[PDB]
């Protein structure tokens, strides 16, 4: 293997191919693979979060309640989410819901803050 599979996947993602491979190797060491089915909430707006997600398989819907939640966007393989709760306050600012069989590569806060949080795509993200 999985470490090699994770290496090969991360090297294919434009945000992460900017990273030194030794950093990619450390990420591949520590990331956890989680799996979702259609309709399964991955993140719930208003929860407190410490994890960053990279989609390695499937698609997800992002929604946010600003009564009912409005559809924001769909993300797929190679996209990522969960950074805002890692950028200051730890509140989740939107829901992310699986729309099918999903594999996310999940990075914890300690790994994120050292290895990912400085990436300009991530730190300068805007919606
Ligand atoms: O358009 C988006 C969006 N598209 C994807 N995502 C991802 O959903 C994740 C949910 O967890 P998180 O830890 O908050 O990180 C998030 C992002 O990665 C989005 N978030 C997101 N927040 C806003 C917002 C916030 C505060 C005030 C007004 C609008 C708009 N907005």
């Amino acid at each position: 293997i999985k470490h090699t599979e994770y290496m090969e996947f991360l090297k294919s993602v434009p945000t992460f191919q900017s990273l030194p491979e030794e950093i990619l190797s450390k990420l591949a060491d520590v990331l956890e693979e989680t799996h979702y089915e259609n309709g399964e909430y991955i993140i719930r707006q208003g929860a407190r979060g410490d994890t960053f997600f990279i989609i390695s398989k499937g698609t997800v819907n992002v929604t946010r309640e600003d009564e009912d939640p409005v559809f924001l966007r769909t993300l797929g393989k190679g996209d990522w989410f969960g950074e805002k709760a890692l950028q200051g306050e730890d509140v989740r600012t939107a829901n992310v819901i699986a729309a099918e069989a999903v594999t996310c590569l999940v990075i914890d806060r300690d790994s994120f803050k050292h290895l990912i949080g400085g990436l300009d795509d991530v730190s300068n993200k805007a919606y």
